[PDB]
């Protein structure tokens, strides 16, 4: 496709969305503050070469004016292709990326130079490591075929049915799942459906559940979704708190599916996802930990924990504790800022 020109149909459709959201004077969502009309005339105009177009970037959060973001990437070229409002919302949304920075590249680090946490588990409940991927060589949901989902599904399992040892599972497809999956699933908390109205707008479901399924090592300690808001997301987990072994685990996994499948990637952005909140190392990690007397000052929790990026949110002195960071640092930093600030933290509460 072109890189200009749009029809009449997608310019009508685009100009009342423009208005809806200033007709919304309360609105708050990112795109709203981000897509003044100076940029909106800029690049309304402006396809990618798989023939994405601005209302193909922003219609979920006209439909939806209640999104907190309110944009997604109908393909990796629509970063490139309407920077002029990506990379505000971006450098808004992230912490500690400003433009004309460049994301790293990949690098897990060395896995070695972590220690135990909390081996007696006093203070640690659960540790969580997710990221994404989006698969080279494809659109992203707005923009894939019937065909796409089942070859990309395909690529998919072969990966995934091949993996052994700590990462040997079960693919369960969502096309013709059963009822007895659907409910061991949920209470797993392993299963998605279809998705939810901001998915729906951004024409993220199309010939659903075609190319749809979840994976799970036989422990329940490593999940995918294949296909949900990006074709990967992964995610390493397990109660107490060792986070060099939940670490490892995902390490492992995304090093053998790469082995096999290249992923999308971006210069600048690093890791090219769907919702643009998931770019860079993709990382989001979460720890839940039980901090009683640090309870008793919230904001010298949250202060310390700020010192190394880490964000504070209570769950009963129980708190989620997560990276602030997922752009313009390695993996390995902000794997480490959750360990340093974790270490720190649990200082503290043996020390009140």
């Amino acid at each position: 496709h072109h890189h200009h020109m749009v029809d009449a149909a997608v310019a009508e459709k685009l100009e009342a969305g423009f208005q809806k959201l200033q007709e919304a004077t309360n609105c708050k969502s990112l795109l709203k503050k981000h897509l003044t009309r100076e940029i909106f005339d800029k690049i309304k105009d402006l396809k990618t070469s798989f023939g994405s177009t601005l209302l193909d970037v922003i219609q979920s959060g006209v439909e939806n004016l209640d999104s907190g973001f309110g944009v997604y990437a109908p393909d990796a070229e629509a970063y490139s292709v309407f920077n002029d409002l990506f990379e505000p919302m971006i450098c808004d949304y992230h912490t500690g990326f400003k433009p004309g920075d460049a994301h790293p590249p990949r690098d897990f680090g060395d896995l070695e130079t972590f220690g135990n946490l909390d081996p007696e588990g006093a203070f640690i409940v659960s540790t969580r490591v997710r990221c994404g991927r989006s698969l080279a060589g494809y659109a992203f949901n707005p923009c894939l075929t019937e065909a796409n989902y089942k070859e990309m599904e395909e690529k998919v399992v072969a990966s995934l049915s091949s993996l052994e040892g700590e990462l040997k599972g079960t693919y369960y497809p969502l096309t013709g799942m059963t009822k007895e999956v659907q409910t061991q699933l949920i209470q797993d908390r392993f299963l998605f459906k279809e998705g939810d109205r901001f998915l729906q707008a951004a024409n993220a479901c199309r010939y659903w559940p075609t190319g749809r399924g979840i994976y799970h090592n036989d422990a329940k300690t490593f999940l995918v979704w294949c296909n949900e808001e990006d074709a990967l997301r992964i995610i390493s987990m397990q109660k107490g708190g060792d986070l060099k072994a939940v670490y490892a685990r995902l390490v492992n996994a995304i090093n053998e599916i790469e082995k096999r499948i290249p992923f999308s990637h971006h210069d600048k952005y690093g890791f090219l996802t769907f919702c643009p909140t998931n770019l860079g190392t993709t990382i989001r990690a979460s720890v839940h930990i039980a901090l009683p007397k640090l309870a008793a000052d919230l904001a010298k929790l949250e202060e310390a924990a700020g010192k190394f990026n880490l964000q504070v949110r209570g769950t009963g002195g129980v708190y989620d504790i997560s990276n602030k960071r997922r752009m313009g640092l390695t993996e390995y930093q902000a794997v480490k800022e959750m360990y340093d600030g974790l270490q720190e933290l649990i200082r503290m509460e043996k020390e009140a």
